[PDB]
């Protein structure tokens, strides 16, 4: 009974009595059956015969089949049982989701995502197999066991109840310690499985060698023998199957044969009578049709103990690298920042971070183009709280960013990537994404502030079209003139920046970057590039060896120097 | 085999035997019935109800928890269709190495592999199922129709006909339906997990955006419409399975009300109403599978015309006009003026002109790339030549068999791959002619006995992805002494020389001295040793020869040759 929704709850609670009316029909069909059979015996008015049997009818017709053709309560019962299986399947994917895109940069760089995804969309399946499985199967059949044992024990001879119950207990018994058995078969079948796959695989693909020593006759000999040794075993597996079943039908076979023999001795002997018989023996195989499907639901769980705590861990691992608890917003007005005994390991990076203090000016551009390396973006990521500080201070206007929460950061930062990444959608909503819950008269007005009004009237339908890989291709220049409009559109309060190697034409380069000094306007920045014409509109640069600071300056005064910025110009100018 | 033909001739009978069980245990249910009507005999009745009880546990109950003979038929078949398969397997297989490189190198092994298992367990699928169900529940039908309809009353035929004939109509026509729902539920599926993916490897634009509940409210959003579309997916098979059960009900209702009425008037027995009111189920529940297998024809029938199209295919780019057997004596090596067509690449071979008799080792050097194979992929039979003629030993190449070049040329490429095996098997597989004492007599006499024995195994390593990882230069002695127990007529060779271990190079051309121990080689390399090795050293400009001459003419000559020859040396 999930306390979300009054409509939700009404569903739960209609559902559960559908169930326990099934659970009732179950022993009302066999009753029924007896007092038709008893009806027919001695003789009996048509009139009152014809509305017992109809009666009937329609009752098994609620109950066609036990888990086939189930019938009309169990196919009601399914019908609306999924109208809250979409409510917690989709509660736990959402909050999985939410989860997957909480946790830090240094998770996500490594491990993929189809291998992830597929975890969260499996253990969604496992638990909601898991609660199907356990209130419509474990509970309903326990409780028609408890019928049996009841019923047979009260209404009719006791002793029926006890062959029943010793049947229950010696199937069940047999049955799970059989699953056993065979669940170390499915895996000695699948260790080998994997083995003849992967030979077979691996043979195929090394087909140049196959080629150049004529290994045609004996690849084929060496892959029918794995084939034979996947056969000679996966007989042993399916062998151990029918074992299982047989003996499962063999136990049924006594339990029906000791009650149907004994019964048949108290109608001769007249304590019982014909429809008794007919009953019982109805009885049995409705309450066992059912049962056989328990033990393949009881050995498809353990597919899903595996999934729900991989599901579990996944879930409550969190990196919470840093936060504030109180939610401490940030107090920004210009764009003072502090560098002082910043030292941090980096990992997987020839840079590291060793020591900077330089401050930058508030209000201007102090680049950082220098050598090989990806440090320059790591000290981006670093002051975009995407890895810890060791050792240092990062003060934003005067106050440490660790306790200034992420929240008011991110509404008063903005910052530009380098390699625009763009999903299969329209153009609208990337150029909205800047600021998803801003009017679209003002997207297009900054879509035409950025310039790209012209890849609109290129478009086959302008501002509705449809761009990506499901969609139209567009250039680089075009954009990352996109991602200019989502910053403006995101209104920063201080812009960083960086570029690949690439720019695709001159005409777009300089309006572009025209753009890109106007963003940059009323703005502090540290710009990371290297390309010379957005290194020669920044004034001052700072050079990094190693994680250290070494050379410092503008540009003219990195020239007369004669650094590696020197070098870098020299190169630039004659290649 | 014959003994195959025994296991199928008691298979058929076997189902013979189960189709006797299906009318039996019915027609046994309703003289226990009979005989306890009016007042039984025991010791007749007890021997019934046991014969019954017996002949119940042989059927099993419908189908689910399978009865006696179904189970043997299932198992006892499986020494079938594990012949047909694994015949259908190697068929594929030998096909498949045997089809040439050109769709091979065009394809992905993974998909391959998994549409050759997806068409041979179709094929075992479909045979299973058109002589397991269709001719079965067909035989079930008909038995039904003539025992209600002969040996009763003619009206029970009657109802059961109908019933029958209706059941499956409305299986058809509902299946269809849901089919439809299936196909635009399965492509909003493909839309649901793309935008998933996509949305998870944005993630880091995402985060400068702060747009995690903006990507959030859009997952939820056509998730939503995923759900709407699942729930007219299970409202489609609910309608389904109803309709059903609701023809199970109406044949079950107008027979039980029927006869009702013929046992009130006494033209049918107090036991034929058992008979009947568990028969019809008897009949009814395995059709309820039926409907699963006619969803089975579906995907089973595409996955075998597409087996039919990989197999019964070729691509054969050899092809054999005259097929015949090369006469090779000594090795004459001669490439002469032939224009080779090619695409999608700028190496056609525009009249590339060397030629060499036995005593000639021959090289090759151009510009950089690892392009340079295909002509050693020319030179082993992987393309056939379009105007001109290649010969060896001066036999020409273009109307032998294949077969007949491909065990006379010894080829190491760069990096023969080592399988995850044993090295017995490794040395077995350069040729598999030879016995044990010759394969590891060249093993000694290839200088990699000297580390097979420094590694704490032997002989006997287990070595690869399954086993130990070897080293580049131990492995590239390993294809060398392949090659060398292979021991074939000329050896047209590919030279790695990494210059990674001195000592390991040294062993690599003492190697080469003793493989070119008065026979020729064609080396195609870019190191001084393996250069100079040749006799004479032809530039090629992607089939174009624009200067020949040996290392010091070469080098005299001193132009793009010397310099990225002393730029490669030093700098
Ligand atoms: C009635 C029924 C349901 C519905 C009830 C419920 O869901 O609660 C169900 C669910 C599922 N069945 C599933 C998968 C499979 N079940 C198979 C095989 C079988 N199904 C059977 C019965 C059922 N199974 C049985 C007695 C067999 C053996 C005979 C045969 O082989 O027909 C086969 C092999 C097919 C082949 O070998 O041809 C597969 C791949 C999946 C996973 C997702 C998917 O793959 O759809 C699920 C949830
Ligand atoms: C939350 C869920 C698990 C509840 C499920 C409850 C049902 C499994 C039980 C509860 C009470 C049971 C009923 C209690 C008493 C009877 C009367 C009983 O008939 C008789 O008393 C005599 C019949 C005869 O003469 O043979 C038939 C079964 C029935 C309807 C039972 C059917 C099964 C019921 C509904
Ligand atoms: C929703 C669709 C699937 C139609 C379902 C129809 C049933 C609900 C109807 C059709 C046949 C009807 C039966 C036809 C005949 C009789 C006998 C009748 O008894 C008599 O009057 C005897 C003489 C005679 O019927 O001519 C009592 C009602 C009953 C059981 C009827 C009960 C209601 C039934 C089962
Ligand atoms: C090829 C595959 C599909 C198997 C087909 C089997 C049928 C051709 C046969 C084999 C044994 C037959 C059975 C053998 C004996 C009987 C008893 C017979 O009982 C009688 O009352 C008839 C004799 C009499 O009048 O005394 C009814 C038919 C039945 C069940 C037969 C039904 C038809 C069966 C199943
Ligand atoms: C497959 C393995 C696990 C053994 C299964 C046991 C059956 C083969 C046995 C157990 C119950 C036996 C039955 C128990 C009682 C009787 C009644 C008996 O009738 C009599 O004449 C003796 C009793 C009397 O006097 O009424 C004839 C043998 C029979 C059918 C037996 C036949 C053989 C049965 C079915
Ligand atoms: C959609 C599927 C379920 C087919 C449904 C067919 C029924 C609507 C038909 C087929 C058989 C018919 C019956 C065939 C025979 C009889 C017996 C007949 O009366 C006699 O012949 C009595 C003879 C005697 O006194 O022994 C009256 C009509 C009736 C009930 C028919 C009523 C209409 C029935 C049930």
């Amino acid at each position: 009974w999930p306390r979300g929704s009054p409509a939700l709850q009404l569903v739960v609670l209609i559902c559960l009595g559908l169930m326990g009316l099934e659970r009732a029909l179950n022993v009302l069909v066999p009753i029924f059956y007896r007092n038709i059979v008893n009806l027919l015996t001695e003789k009996a008015p048509w009139n009152s015969l014809a509305w017992t049997v109809t009666s009937y009818v329609f009752l098994k017709f609620l109950q066609g089949g036990g888990t086939g053709s189930t019938g009309f309560v169990s196919n009601l019962r399914t019908f609306l049982w999924i109208r809250v299986q979409q409510f917690t399947s989709r509660r736990v994917e959402l909050l999985i989701f939410s989860h997957l895109h909480e946790l830090s940069l240094r998770w996500h760089l490594g491990r993929r995502t189809g291998e992830v995804l597929r975890i969260a969309d499996r253990g969604t399946s496992s638990v909601t197999g898991l609660l199907s499985y356990l209130v419509f199967n474990v509970i309903p059949t326990l409780a028609d066991i408890i019928i049996g044992i009841i019923y047979f024990s009260m209404f009719f001879n006791a002793w029926f109840g006890l062959i029943v119950f010793l049947c229950m207990s010696l199937y069940l018994t047999l049955t799970i310690v059989v699953t056993e058995w065979r669940t170390k078969f499915r895996r000695a079948m699948n260790t080998q499985e994997n083995a003849t796959r992967a030979r077979a695989v691996d043979s195929l693909l090394n087909f140049e060698t196959v080629k150049y020593y004529n290994a045609e006759s004996y690849e084929v000999e060496r892959y029918r023998e794995a084939i034979i040794k996947y056969q000679g075993l996966e007989w042993k597996s399916s062998a151990s199957l029918v074992l299982l079943n047989q003996t499962q039908n063999l136990v049924i076979g006594l339990g029906l044969l000791a009650g149907s023999l004994l019964c048949a001795y108290f109608v001769t002997e007249q304590k019982l009578q014909v429809g008794d018989y007919v009953l019982f023996g109805t009885y049995i195989i409705q309450l066992y049709m059912p049962l056989n499907w328990f033990g393949t639901y009881y050995r498809m769980i353990q597919t899903n103990f595996i999934d729900m705590e991989n599901m579990f861990d996944l879930l409550k691992e969190e990196t919470e690298v840093k936060d504030l608890p109180g939610a401490g917003p940030l107090r920004f007005q210009k764009g003072r920042i502090e560098f002082e005994n910043v030292h941090f390991s980096y990992a997987d990076g020839r840079e590291t971070l060793q020591d900077v203090s330089f401050t930058v000016m508030p209000g201007q551009t102090l680049a950082l183009v220098g050598p090989s390396g990806a440090g320059k973006s790591t000290i981006l990521r670093l002051l975009f709280r995407f890895y810890d500080i060791s050792s240092g201070c990062i003060r934003i206007d005067g106050q440490d960013i660790s306790q200034v929460t992420q929240a008011s950061l991110r509404s008063h930062i903005g910052v530009v990537p380098q390699d625009t990444v763009l999903f299969n959608d329209t153009i609208a909503d990337n150029i909205r994404y800047g600021r998803v819950t801003a009017g679209n008269d003002e997207v297009e007005a900054a879509a035409q502030a950025a310039g790209i009004h012209d890849a609109i009237m290129a478009f086959p339908e302008g501002y509705r079209t449809q761009v990506g890989e499901r969609g139209l291709k567009l250039s680089g220049g075009e954009k990352q003139r996109v991602a200019i409009a989502r910053t403006i559109l995101k209104a920063p309060g201080i812009i960083l920046l960086d570029e690949a190697t690439s720019a695709l034409d001159t005409s777009n380069e300089r309006a572009i970057q025209a753009s890109l000094a106007k963003v940059c306007a009323n703005r502090t920045t540290i710009v990371v590039a290297h390309r010379l014409s957005t290194v020669v509109n920044a004034d001052q640069i700072l050079v990094i060896k190693d994680g250290c600071i070494v050379e410092r300056g503008r540009h003219e005064a990195l020239l007369s120097r004669g650094g590696v910025y020197a070098d870098m110009w020299q190169l630039q100018q004659g290649q």
